[PDB]
Formats: structure tokens, sequence, C-alpha cells
């Protein structure tokens, strides 16, 4: 009866019973129920799986632009059967592709989906270690750095089962630092990934107690427990930051891994469902500027960017605080073009996720856009996705948030 | 079946159908149905009244610290008679402070409701002419303003009856620039006004053709049409746009009234609905700065704070515009400070709207947020109200929007 909310900076929460009151929407939310799909214990009801399926196909053959009608027909009778006969069934990878290509064209909160026409599928489907997995996902990581041009690509480990021989990789993205909280109350690299950084902990994985640690990837390939891996530094490029001015920035010993990849996210299509699918692109500004480095419960610096910024760091009123980010999402974004590594400032993004809306309504008529993401974390209204009004919503194929793996873990282990 | 939609901004609108292949909310959306209240041609169906009043005198002899059971018992049977032999009724005016504080401290979208506590009701009810209006106005733009020294305050002007005798100013907001669209394909003042400006030469007010020329509040008493009036200059206290070091500002010829007074907006209380009420409070940096200043759609300086900022007015990556409005925002908050006018530059407003909702939960458990409004249009990844978790719900009393007056309205010109 009591709708949870969280303050995530603070991490307070706050049961709202007020809102029964109500004459007769939850938007502001992160993780609704109503935008995942967390673990089963048996198939998929027959009943609900054959007419998804026979929609996908349908949806499938429908973008060609030319009809291949027989083929169309065929593939539909010949999935029926296949899924009559066992219930499950498998795309034909040129599916999975449009399906990937479709299920993010199809993400709510992503500026990015403008270029969602091309896209790199990892057939990883055939996996079957956990040894197996991680170098399937080096060979993405890999290629999706390119040495700085960042190539953005995502790669489709096997599908569900009965739901009880999932694939799964336990990790909020591909490279993300560590996060320990140092004795001295301190609390060094990255407080989001804490709980995290605990668990690789508790499952070998050294505390290097640095503080830009990369985290290693800990993966389970078929409902067994899972096994930690470190990601070969080889492998991790990042980006040191530093001011085109400020000289004195360096000193902050700033630096950010280039590349964004996804971990834990399913995949959903034709009623078949895939939990583990690392999908990657490069990144936008102020995520890395204004979100890891200044949110307060992340990294956090913009005090000190401030008070060597000279800048009123104690009269809020100041607008200091204004001040301070501008220049840090100058470094960043300086750094990047600099050091050859990809990137780009969300105003660029904002403008072209418009004029994808202009493509996508004269193209479908839709586009589930999800206003509270796409809005740049600094310099809204500047942007012009804020005089947008936008209503978003869950369609398909499409990528769902899942339930933390460690919490809903039969642990074989015995 | 085709939910349209509005890029403000650009004025451009697009029908959504794809929603429709929906899984199975609309928030970003401006004015929805589902937070208004338009006409009526007939009382109201006292089943429909009679209970919701019910509920009102109980939540007011709800609030105090001492119960007055008899007092309550006895309105509660005062009224049911009042209302049962008339059907409408008129609440003491004592309640009707206790309703306008609560409609407030029930604002969805105002960081404001901090101090929800202390506002100035003006009990107009008596009133029965345009001209009565009028002055009731200017006693309350004269109360509000007080020599830069901003009070808050509420005018309830007379409620509703049978609908066809609606008490109604047609304005966005007691004082707001004309905005005259210019010959040359140029446009002055505010467009935004746009529409509006145009009725009042319509019926009257003649064209000052400036571009911060006040505009006439056209107000209708009973339902009969409506009249101009000019609000007397003196009343109108303004500030100049100055910055604390660029000195090519004031060449800007920039200059904002320094009183926000929301004039069309319907108050309902207890079932019973005043369609006339215009209330005040003081500025928050950002609308002024920001929103009228830089929106592209109002007065939209930026790219000149631009080039005479001497920056990189063409590379978009440049943070030019992420440079600009950061000074515009200083300055403005600047001038006000100096010409002795009350703001809040929004950094300290978010600090307190939080400390209102600790509040307003440990209070009453609740705190109908929105999130999409709540957030400054610039910086808010800083703000804290941000990463916060907020869930916005309709509850009572409530200001709420209103259809625009020259649509739904019975010229009696006969
Ligand atoms: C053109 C390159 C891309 C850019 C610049 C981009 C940018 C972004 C940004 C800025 C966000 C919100 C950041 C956050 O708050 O975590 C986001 C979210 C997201 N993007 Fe992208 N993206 C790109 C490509 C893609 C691709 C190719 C896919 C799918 C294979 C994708 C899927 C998603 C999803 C599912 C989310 C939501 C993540 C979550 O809920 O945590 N993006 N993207
Ligand atoms: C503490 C002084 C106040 C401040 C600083 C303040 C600030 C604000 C701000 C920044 C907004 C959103 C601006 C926009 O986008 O138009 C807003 C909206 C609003 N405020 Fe306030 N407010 C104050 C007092 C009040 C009072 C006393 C009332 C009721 C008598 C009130 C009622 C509203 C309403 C109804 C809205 C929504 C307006 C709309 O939907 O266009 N505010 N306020
Ligand atoms: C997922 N999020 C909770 C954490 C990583 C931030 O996510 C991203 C930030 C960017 O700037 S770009 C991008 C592209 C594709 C996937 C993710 C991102
Ligand atoms: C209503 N809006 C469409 C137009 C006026 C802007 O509204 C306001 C801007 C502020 O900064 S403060 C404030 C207080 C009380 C009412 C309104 C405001
Ligand atoms: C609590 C609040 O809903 C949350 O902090 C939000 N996070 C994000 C957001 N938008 C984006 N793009 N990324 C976020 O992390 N909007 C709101
Ligand atoms: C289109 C979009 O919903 C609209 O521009 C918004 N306006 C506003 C907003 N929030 C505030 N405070 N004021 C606005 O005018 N959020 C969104």
């Amino acid at each position: 009866q009591y709708v949870r909310i969280k303050n995530w900076g603070s991490g307070e929460i706050l049961h709202d019973t007020l809102h029964h009151k109500a004459t007769s929407c939850l938007g502001s939310i992160m993780n609704p129920k109503s935008l995942t799909r967390g673990p089963r214990d048996k198939p998929t009801p027959l009943e609900e799986l054959l007419p998804h399926a026979i929609e996908f196909i349908n949806q499938y053959y429908g973008s060609f632009k030319e009809a291949k009608i027989e083929e169309h027909l065929a593939r539909l009778e010949a999935v029926t059967k296949e899924i009559e006969t066992t219930g499950t069934y498998q795309l034909t990878l040129d599916e999975l592709i449009f399906a990937t290509k479709m299920a993010w064209r199809n993400a709510p909160r992503c500026i990015g989906r403008i270029q969602w026409s091309n896209l790199q599928v990892f057939d990883a489907r055939n996996c079957s270690t956990a040894q197996e997995m991680f170098q399937h996902i080096c060979r993405h990581i890999l290629y999706a750095t390119n040495n700085g041009n960042i190539r953005s690509a995502i790669t489709v480990f096997p599908q569900r089962s009965d739901g009880k021989h999932d694939f799964r990789l336990w990790n909020s993205q591909l490279i993300r630092y560590a996060g320990y909280q140092m004795p001295d109350g301190t609390i060094r690299g990255d407080a989001a990934t804490l709980e995290f950084t605990q668990l690789c902990i508790d499952l070998g994985w050294k505390p290097r107690y640095g503080r830009f640690d990369v985290l290693p990837l800990v993966l389970q390939a078929d409902g067994q427990d899972p096994e930690v891996f470190e990601i070969p530094p080889d492998l991790v490029l990042e980006v040191t930051m530093e001011h085109p001015k400020y000289e004195w920035f360096q000193e902050l010993g700033l630096k950010w891994y280039a590349l964004p990849a996804v971990a834990n996210m399913l995949l959903e299509v034709g009623g078949l469902e895939f939990p583990a699918c690392p999908f990657n692109g490069w990144y936008m500004g102020t995520e890395i500027g204004v979100r890891d480095f200044c949110d307060t419960q992340r990294y956090n610096i913009l005090e000190e960017v401030g008070r060597r910024m000279g800048l009123e760091t104690h009269t809020l009123a100041s607008l200091w605080k204004d001040r301070a980010v501008t220049e840090i999402n100058v470094a960043v974004l300086h750094s990047f073009q600099k050091q050859n590594v990809t990137i780009m400032d969300h105003h660029t993004a904002s403008e072209s996720f418009m004029k994808h809306m202009q493509n996508e309504y004269r193209a479908r008529g839709g586009c589930p856009a999800d206003w509270i993401w796409l809005v740049p974390p600094v310099s809204g209204s500047i942007t012009p996705v804020f005089h947008q009004e936008m209503l978003n919503y869950v369609l398909s194929p499409f990528y769902y948030y899942q339930i933390e793996p460690w919490k809903t873990h039969i642990w074989q282990n015995e």
C-alpha cells in the first residue's frame, strides 16, 4: 500500500501514503517493475509464446522494401511447428540482428537511438562456458574500443530455457572502476559500485585499493555459480582528464574508461528472452562530466574544481557550481578529442535525437521517448529535447532491466 | 486514437499512433485534461458536491492542535443544511485561507511550496464589477510588489454558480510584456504572448509596438464580455539587466518585471470552484534567466551574449551556450540583489524544497511532486531535486488549469 521511493544521491527512502487520497503516474522512478523481467522456474506457456513469435516474424518480414511472402508464410509455419513441437525456438541470426537493432530503436531512455540503424551483433549463442563467455566479451570490448575510435556493438549470449539455465554476467557494465570504502571513513574510486566491489572481494578478486581500479567481470554461464575474471589491462583504454587552460587540472588525478557498455540487461524478442547481451556505444560528455565526476553520490570533485577555481565556493547563490561544472565538462570533452577517443557533447546529441524523431514519426509514427531521461543533466532548457512533448511506452523487441542476480540466485554451491 | 503531442519551442505537433502497440504514462505533457477544470452550464450535482464539502470541512477541523468537536459537527450540519437547501455554500473566510494555503501546499509543480504556511488572502468574493475587479487587483499587485521586497499573496474573486456567471481574467499572469510581431518578419518583446497581444489589440488597447511593453489585464466579472484595463505604470516595478563585470551588458537593453503572478487558474476546494484567484510569489532566477531570456521561443539572447562573449558561437561542441547562459544567470540574479528586488538562485531553492519534503513526509507522509517541473532548467544533476524519486498526484484543495476563455466564451455581445 505504501509506494516506496528513494532519493538516490542520499540513499534515503520514504513510503508514500497520501497518494491514496488521489482524485484519480510514477514517471520519476528509476526501476519500475513495469520495465523489468525477473527469473522463471519453468519455460514459457505456449499460449503466451506462440502468439508473440507470430507477431515478431510478422514484424520482421514487414521491414523489407520488397516482400518475401512465401518465405514469410513459410517461416511462420516453420516456427509454429518448431514451437509446437519443442515450445521454444531459434531466430535466424539475421532475425536476431533486426531484433537487437529494433530493441534499440525501441529504447526509451537513450538519445543515441538516431543511428540504431548500424550495430554489431556478436552471435555468442553457442556459448557454454564461463571462460567461454569471458573470451567472447574481450572480443567485444576489443572490437568496441578500436583504439579510441569507438564502434558500438552487442554480443548476444544464449537465450532462456527453463529459466534455471540462465546466462548472466553480474555487472553494471563491462568496464567500471571498483569502489573500496577505505578504513578512515573515506571511500575510494566510485561509491556507486560499493556493494558490488564487496562481492568480487567475497569471490576472490584482490582489492588493489586504488580509486581508478577496473572491476572484474563476474560471469555465470548456465545457472551455476559465477566466476571472477580480471579484464585484460591491455583492453581497457582510458582517458586522462586535462583542461585546455587550467593547468592545475592534471593535478586532480582524473581519468575515465572510454567505453560505456551495459552488462546486466535482458533482451526480449518474439517471446524469446536473452538474460545476457552486453551492448556498447560511445559516451556523451555529461555522464562522465557531471554524473560520475560531479554527482555527490559518485566521485564528486566540484568543490575542489571550485576552490582551485577561486570561486565563491561558500556562497551557494554565487552560481559557482554552475561555473565549476561547465569547466569540468569542457575538460572531459577536451581530453577526449585530444587523446583521440570518441565522444559527443550533449548539445549536438539533442540536436540529432530530435532529427531522429522527425524521422521516426514520418517513419512509423512513433518514438518511445522518456523525457526525464532524454534530457542532458545540465543545460536542459537550452537543448531542444526539453520543449519536446513526449509519451513513452514499452514495445518489442525491447531491452529490459533485471533483478540483481545475487538477490535471486540458487547457489548451486552445495 | 492519436495522442497529439507538441514540441513547444518549435510549435510543431505530431500525433502518436505506435503507442497502441504498447505492451501495457504521459508525464512530459504540459496541459493534460487530467489537470484542468473547464466550463459548466449548470450547477453541481448535489450528490457530487455534498460529499466533497463534508470531506473538506472534515479536513479543516482536522488541522487544529486542539479539536473543535462541537464546532466541527455543528459546522458540518450547518453546511449540509445550507447545501441541501441551496446546493451551493460559502466557506468561512478562515476556511478559504486554509483552502488557498493547502491548495498551494498541494501544488505539484512548484519548488516554492516550502513556505506555503504564509500567504495573503484577499477576499474579493463580494466583487461584482469588471472595474471592481481591476481595483482589487492593483491592491494585490501593490501589496505583492512592496517596492522590491516581494510578498506573496492571492486574491480570491467570487466562486462559481451556474457556471455561466463565471468570474475570469484572460491573462497568463498579472504583469507580462506584450509581443507584437513586427512587419519586417521580426517579432518584438515576447513571442509567447503573441496570440493574446492580438486580442488586447482586437479589444482596444493601443500597440505601443515596443518590446518591453506591459500588457493590459483583460477581465470579465460575471460572464459578460471582458474589458481592457491598462495596469497603472506606477505599480509595475521592473529590474534592469546589468552584469557585475561585462559592462557591455547594459547595452543589451534588458529588464524584467519583478513580480510573477499567475492570473488564469482555477482554485477548487470542498467541491466549490473559483475561476479567478490570482496568486503571486517571487522569482527564481532561471525562469527569467534561461527561460524568457534564453529560450528560443521567447526573448532569446544567448547567441549575442555569446558573440560579445567572444566565445566559439559557431562550434556547438564548444559549450558556448553552456558558457553564455551561466553568465546571463549571474547578471539577472546580480541586478535583482542590486536594484533591491527579491529573488532566489535555483540551488538555494532546491536545497530548501528538499527540506520541505522531509518535513511533508514526516508531517502528512506525502508530497505531490512533479520531477519534470521541480528541476531547475539548467544544472539539474547538481541540484538535489534530481536524485529524488517522486510520484505526483492531484489532491484537494488544488489549483487547476483552465481553458483559454476566448475558446469557450458565449459572447453576450449581441
Ligand atoms: C549512438 C551511440 C549511443 C549513445 C551516444 C548513447 C547514449 C546514451 C545515454 C546518454 C544514455 C543515458 C545514460 C544513463 O543515464 O545511464 C543511454 C541509455 C541507454 N542506451 Fe544508449 N547510446 C548509444 C547507443 C546505444 C545502443 C547501440 C543501444 C542498444 C544496443 C543503446 C541502449 C541504451 C539503453 C538500453 C539505455 C538505458 C540504460 C539504462 O536504463 O540504464 N544505446 N544511451
Ligand atoms: C516561495 C515563493 C514561490 C516560489 C519561489 C515559487 C516558484 C515557482 C516556480 C519556479 C514554478 C515553476 C515555474 C514555471 O515553469 O512557470 C512555480 C509554479 C507554480 N507555483 Fe509557485 N512559487 C512560490 C509560491 C507559490 C504560491 C504562494 C503559490 C500558490 C498561492 C504557488 C503556486 C504555483 C503553481 C500553481 C505553479 C504551477 C504553475 C503552472 O502550472 O503554470 N507558488 N512556482
Ligand atoms: C547504463 N548506466 C547506468 C551506466 C553507464 C552509463 O551509460 C552510458 C553513458 C553514455 O554516456 S553513452 C552509452 C551508450 C550505451 C549504453 C550506455 C551508455
Ligand atoms: C506560470 N508560468 C507559466 C508563467 C510565469 C512564471 O511563473 C513563476 C516563475 C518564478 O520564477 S516564481 C513564481 C511564483 C508563483 C507563480 C509563478 C511563478
Ligand atoms: C531519481 C531520478 O529519477 C534519477 O536520478 C534520474 N536519473 C537519470 C535521468 N536521466 C538520465 N539520462 N540518466 C539518469 O541516471 N533522469 C532521472
Ligand atoms: C515540453 C516540456 O514538457 C515543457 O517544456 C516543460 N516545461 C517546464 C518544465 N518545468 C518547469 N519548471 N517549467 C516549465 O515550463 N518541464 C517541462
